[PDB]
C-alpha cells in the first residue's frame, strides 16, 4: 500500500 501509491501515482504520470 505505501509502495502501490508512490509506485502507482509515479507510473500514471
Amino acid at each position: 500500500i505505501l509502495g502501490k501509491i508512490w509506485k502507482g501515482i509515479k507510473s500514471l504520470f
